[PDB]
């Protein structure tokens, strides 16, 4: 089991960490959501699907920087919605093919009433999403830690 990004970085068998940059709507009002869909950027596969089933959760999602200070959020994982930052590890998604499948995570971030001006700075860390991978075969229990960075400034008009 391993993962890669559309930019080309990879996290190998056994887990590890990678940085992912995302494009953000440059203007967002109170009552509107920024949607950060990672399913177009993070892809994973099972290396031995004939004999092993891989189980994949969103173990935790954490906010940083301007998202932590200026937004409230939800995360959608595989069709179910949860608070973001998260309050518990999600149910598992089965990975059962060598063919890359997206990691089905999307953040929905909405400005708090005190947000105004540059609410997320270009280049800054906005979130960490931890993918936990286990299987039905051995003791393997690995973390794939995705550090999410804003490409661009996001402004909340005053
Ligand atoms: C009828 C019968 O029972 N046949 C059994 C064979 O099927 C069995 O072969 C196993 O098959 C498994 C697949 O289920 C393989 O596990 C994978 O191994 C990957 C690493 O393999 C290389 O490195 C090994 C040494 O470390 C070396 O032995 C191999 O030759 C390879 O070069 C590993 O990366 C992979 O795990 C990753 O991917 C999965 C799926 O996505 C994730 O869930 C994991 O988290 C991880 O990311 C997986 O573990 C074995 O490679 C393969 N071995 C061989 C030699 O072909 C054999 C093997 O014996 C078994 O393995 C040893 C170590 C020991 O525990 C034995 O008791 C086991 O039975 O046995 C036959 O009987
Ligand atoms: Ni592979």
């Amino acid at each position: 089991f391993a993962c890669k990004t559309a930019n080309g970085t990879a996290i190998p068998i056994g887990g590890g960490s990678a940085n992912v940059y995302v494009n953000l709507a440059p203007v967002v009002n109170v009552g509107q959501n920024l949607v950060v869909d990672l399913s177009t950027q993070i892809f994973c596969h099972n290396d031995y699907p004939e004999t092993i089933t891989d189980y994949v959760t969103l173990q935790r999602g954490s906010a940083y920087g301007g998202v932590l200070s200026n937004f409230s959020g939800t995360v959608k994982y595989s069709g179910s919605s949860y608070p973001f930052p998260t309050t518990s590890e999600t149910p598992r998604v089965v990975y059962n093919s060598r063919t890359d499948k997206p990691w089905p995570v999307a953040l929905y971030l909405t400005p708090v009433s005190s947000a105004g001006g540059v609410a997320i700075k270009a280049g800054s860390l906005i979130a960490v999403l931890i993918l936990r991978q286990t299987n039905n075969y051995n003791s393997d229990d690995f973390q794939f830690v995705w550090n999410i960075y804003a490409n661009n400034d996001v402004v909340v008009p005053t």
